[PDB]
């Protein structure tokens, strides 16, 4: 197990335009396509995206494209930012992959904001923590997927994903 087949089990992968868990055109293996309300927005980024006319497909070469850039911007999100770096340079490679999860999911802004977990997280009180991040909308909004990425923060192992 590894970052990428972790996120793909949680994204899943969609060779045509669909709505997210929160109504928002995406492509692929979770790649947001934009926020707004128009289809042809969403075409329109998506061509952008890809370098080509798709009309709202996309191949699964093309899909895995989109979702290495999408790890690669992550990553490096995390790095760039002064609240989640040393969170992320503290932790153990599996764990590290839980954040990038939710970095992935969420933005790096919005998991920034995970202030007391956050701190849990660095000063290893799994346990803690794991109840802390419960208390949010992305545990009542998408339980099942946190569930998973909580549950691997709390052990360190790939459990929730064999
Ligand atoms: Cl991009
Ligand atoms: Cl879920």
């Amino acid at each position: 197990m590894n970052i990428f087949e972790m996120l793909r089990i949680d994204e899943g992968l969609r060779l045509k335009i669909y709505k997210d868990t929160e109504g928002y055109y995406t492509i692929g293996i979770g790649h947001l396509l934009t926020k707004s309300p128009s289809l042809n927005a969403a075409k329109s980024e998506l061509d952008k995206a890809i370098g080509r006319n798709t009309n709202g497909v996309i191949t699964k070469d093309e899909a895995e494209k989109l979702f290495c850039q999408d790890v690669d911007a992550a990553v490096r999100g995390i790095l760039r930012n002064a609240k989640l770096k040393p969170v992320y340079d503290s932790l153990d490679c599996v764990r590290r992959a839980a954040l990038i999860n939710m970095v992935f999911q969420m933005g790096e802004t919005g998991v920034a904001g995970f202030t007391n977990s956050l701190r849990m997280l660095q000063q290893k009180r799994w346990d803690e923590a794991a109840v802390n991040l419960a208390k949010s909308r992305w545990y009542n909004q998408t339980p099942n997927r946190a569930k998973r990425v909580i549950t691997t923060f709390r052990t360190g192992t790939w459990d929730a994903y064999k």
